[PDB]
């Protein structure tokens, strides 16, 4: 296929084919505004905000104040997973007992009586008249992206009628075809290497092919060429992309742009713990993919506690996402407070985090290093 770079730059009014990945709990408004100012596209993780439309608007307005204008060259990102299933009282209760014991072994008092739901899914917005949909249509960000699946097509179509470009993470060719059939404007091809949660549509799918970002891009682009598909969405690659070499290799597939998460995590505009940062500076451990933290497969740097949590948790025993994240977050908090701290924390990062420290904490320097040849 022909290179999509120029079309992407013109459509989004940007200089460089670079998207800073939305990262719940790690990216900030400041990081996003800075990357948009530098000439890429900043992103705001709003996955928890589907029924909090005031927060959507406030955050966007604070971003506009940081950028200096209301151009809204931004990606607003939401979660569209399946909601946790009813009928799971047995599994859920056993998971609480599990955590009771974890607290006991940590020597932390345990109070928790139920796994609470941290946030709903955008998939539960079935009505195009819902206030969140009306709001996004009014706000007109350049992009609204979805992770974990798609909301109903009536909702997609309504957002598109306001000029917003809609993106979805895909992890395999069948997911790409789903996105094509639903007339998405963009797909983010997420490799197995990617840090944070994997955006496969079936949670923890046992048959996931685990394609590396290069392999996924090659598969998708070959399908487009071979089958003669004439109007493909923008193709964005994400997962393990850490330097100008990595970028160029993927751009040679004639895709639109790259989306990078982990490389920003050392910036002083990101919010990671001193222990997480130390891991970038002196990498000792590999990463691993686990569903035992949140209920859905995510990639983190490996630690003794996270390996324990992972191996102790047969898939059939893990409550649906995001129910285990409530137990995990409450532990990490309770640990932090009662003065144990980060042995119990997560360290989200992709499998090239060990090549991602560039001896700077400056977003601008990191950005310059990435875009040198563009
Ligand atoms: O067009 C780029 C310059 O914009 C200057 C003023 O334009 C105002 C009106 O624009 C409205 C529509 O614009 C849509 C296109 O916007 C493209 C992105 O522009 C974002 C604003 O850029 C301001 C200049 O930033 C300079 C580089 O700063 C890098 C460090 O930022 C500090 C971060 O905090
Ligand atoms: C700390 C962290 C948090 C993340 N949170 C989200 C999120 O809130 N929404 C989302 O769509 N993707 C999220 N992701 C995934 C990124 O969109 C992207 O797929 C990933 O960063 C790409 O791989 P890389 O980290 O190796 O660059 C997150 C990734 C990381 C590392």
């Amino acid at each position: 296929m022909r290179s999509q770079i120029q079309s992407f730059l013109k459509t989004f009014e940007v200089r460089y084919p670079i998207i800073q990945a939305p990262m719940a709990g790690a990216s900030t408004l400041e990081l996003a505004a800075t990357v948009t100012r530098l000439g890429g596209i900043g992103s705001i993780p709003m996955g928890s905000l589907s029924e909090k439309c005031d927060a959507i608007e406030t955050q966007l307005e604070n971003f506009d104040e940081l950028v200096g204008d209301s151009g809204r060259i931004v990606n607003l990102n939401f979660f569209a997973h399946k909601e946790p299933r009813s009928g799971r009282a047995d599994v859920n209760e056993e998971w609480l007992k599990k955590y009771d014991k974890i607290y006991g072994k940590a020597g932390i008092e345990f109070d928790k009586k139920e796994l609470k739901l941290l946030y709903p899914s955008f998939r539960s917005i079935v009505d195009p008249q819902h206030p969140t949909v009306r709001l996004l249509k009014n706000l007109k960000p350049k992009i609204v992206s979805f992770h974990f699946g798609l909301p109903h097509e009536a909702v997609i179509e309504s957002l598109q009628a306001s000029d917003i470009k809609i993106f979805v993470t895909v992890t395999n060719l069948q997911e790409f075809q789903q996105a094509y059939e639903s007339k998405l404007d963009g797909v983010v091809l997420q490799g197995w290497e990617a840090g944070g949660h994997r955006g496969n549509f079936k949670a923890n799918d046992v048959e996931d092919g685990q394609l590396k970002t290069l392999d996924l891009v090659s598969t998708i682009v070959d399908y487009i060429d071979s089958a003669s598909i004439s109007n493909p969405p923008f193709i964005i690659a994400a997962g393990g992309i850490h330097d100008d070499e990595s970028i160029k290799e993927l751009l040679q597939f004639n895709i639109a742009a790259v989306q990078l998460g982990t490389v920003w995590l050392p910036s002083s505009q990101a919010t990671i713990s001193p222990e997480h940062l130390k891991m970038f500076q002196s990498p000792k451990s590999d990463t691993m993919m686990t569903a035992a933290i949140s209920g859905r497969n995510l990639r983190t740097i490996s630690t003794p506690f996270l390996r324990d949590l992972h191996q102790s948790s047969p898939l059939a025993s893990i409550p649906d996402y995001p129910l285990p994240y409530d137990s995990f977050k409450s532990l990490a908090n309770d640990a932090k407070q009662s003065g144990k701290g980060p042995q119990y924390s997560a360290f989200l990062a992709g499998s090239n985090y060990h090549k991602s420290w560039k001896d700077t904490r400056s977003t601008e320097e990191i950005f310059s290093i990435l875009v040198q040849d563009l």
